[PDB]
């Protein structure tokens, strides 16, 4: 009766502080073993792993039938031990937000998390595929994950080849990420950045027989988050940056905070696997 | 290092009257303690080419739990085949997803057999796994040939499902034979709803890097022949203002190809059916 997931495995890693992480890995479906994979392969790391692993895995498998298929790559979902939910609110609050002075308690642990990914997760995944070598590495994240991806690019650009910021929470802590962006731009193989967002995030339409008070509240919230304009402001700031090879920005029409995750992660891994290297910006 | 478990889900094997096997994969909201947690009316979506879309549909449904317009979700049913190392059964689906015609080659035209199997075998089997649950409404999703099946289902047996979701329907198949059924559907006589979608890169594909011009012109020629977008628009215009159709929703996904659009269409498909029902009149 139970659904067994093929060509995939999961294991638990602990960070320096002893906090546990669920590492889920998948590889091309046509593979008989892990060992069958040989030579250079791309790899993508997905934060909030529990929420995205299956979609990223299956989307990657679907590419096998596509004409522009190059051989695929390895999916790595970095998540938490959970039951009956996709997110660890407390853990991700620390792991995904950059350090600031006025940040409340339980925030500003992004550098701890990034160090963990580079020093613990990456080597552990590399060990699972001895015959495989990493052609290139991508970091994907959504919302707070998007903020982490941007933070990673601006403070440690050599860490990953491609950064995929899905609907990044630029709003967080009075637009503190824009300070790092300016410093990154003003400083003298450059990585690539993929920024995306849904059109319904900042400009949500009213539902069927939705009461006005409920709608204006969603409108107010949307206006404050300022998902589209903050993203457009960032991209305009990064425009003509020498430290960035390519900047791809996409507004997914008719997608909201939640629904866009399907789109962004699917295109993210597809372009990284099949369209590398991207054209200069 | 252990295998990856899929929680709040199960699979079982059914066989049609011809003795041909099927893998039925089912999932339900993640917050549920088990199957029996579910009570009262719930929506249910049936996805053909189940092996290719079950995990995306499942996880996309779970992701909606955090969304504002969440209303308890629904049940995902992926109707697939016993496969190992691939997502599609080319031979089986060729029969199951295409409607009967006099000119169709051998191995095609088994859509009615498949739709009977879904209604007579799959639906009751799933209902039996959730006795306390009532089926508020039913949706039939399919992609490519699956989209052709969804349209075929609507035109020949519109009462079978409440919603039909045709993702990039292969209207081109067999000299546009489906337009006969659509023509008869509109020119005769609670009305169901139809969701049609396609990728913008299907009919107008962009050139790849390091792609020879000769190779690119071959892809464009193929794309022009299949005529994904224009055939869909021609069909939607033909169905517009029809009495037997409650709502028609068409979408062109910008920058999506044949394969990539599947992620978008199935995700929005189940979301709209679960959260935005009933659709506004069209
Ligand atoms: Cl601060
Ligand atoms: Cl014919």
């Amino acid at each position: 009766t139970p659904v067994p997931l093929p060509n995939s495995e999961q294991f638990y890693l602990e960070n320096d502080r002893g906090e546990p992480y669920l590492i889920q890995v998948s590889w091309p479906l046509h593979w008989e073993d892990k060992q069958t994979g040989r030579g250079p392969l791309p790899i993508i790391y997905i934060v909030d792993g529990n929420a995205l692993f299956l979609t990223a895995t299956e989307a990657a498998w679907r590419r096998a039938a596509a004409s522009h298929f190059a051989g695929g790559g390895i999916i790595v979902a970095i998540g938490y031990p959970l039951k009956g939910k996709l997110y660890d609110a407390r853990r991700r609050s620390f792991d995904l937000t950059p350090p600031t002075a006025c940040a409340p308690v339980g925030y500003g642990g992004a550098d701890v998390f990034l160090d963990f990914i580079e020093n613990s997760v990456r080597p552990a995944v590399q060990a699972r595929f001895p015959q495989v070598s990493l052609a290139r590495e991508a970091l994907y994240g959504h919302s707070y994950g998007g903020l982490l991806a941007l933070h990673a690019l601006f403070t440690r650009p050599q860490s990953f080849d491609c950064y995929i910021a899905s609907s990044p929470s630029i709003w967080w802590n009075s637009l503190c990420i824009l300070h790092e962006a300016k410093a990154f731009v003003e400083t003298k193989q450059s990585p690539s950045l993929m920024v995306s967002w849904g059109s319904w995030q900042q400009h949500p339409p009213r539902w069927a027989d939705e009461l006005l008070d409920h709608y204006e509240a969603r409108k107010r919230t949307a206006a404050e988050l300022r998902m589209a304009d903050n993203a457009l402001d960032l991209c305009a700031m990064l425009h003509g940056c020498s430290r960035l090879h390519a900047l791809i920005k996409t507004e997914y029409e008719g997608e909201d905070h939640t629904s866009v995750m399907s789109c962004s992660v699917s295109r993210g891994l597809t372009m990284f696997f099949e369209d590398w290297p991207f054209h200069q910006s």
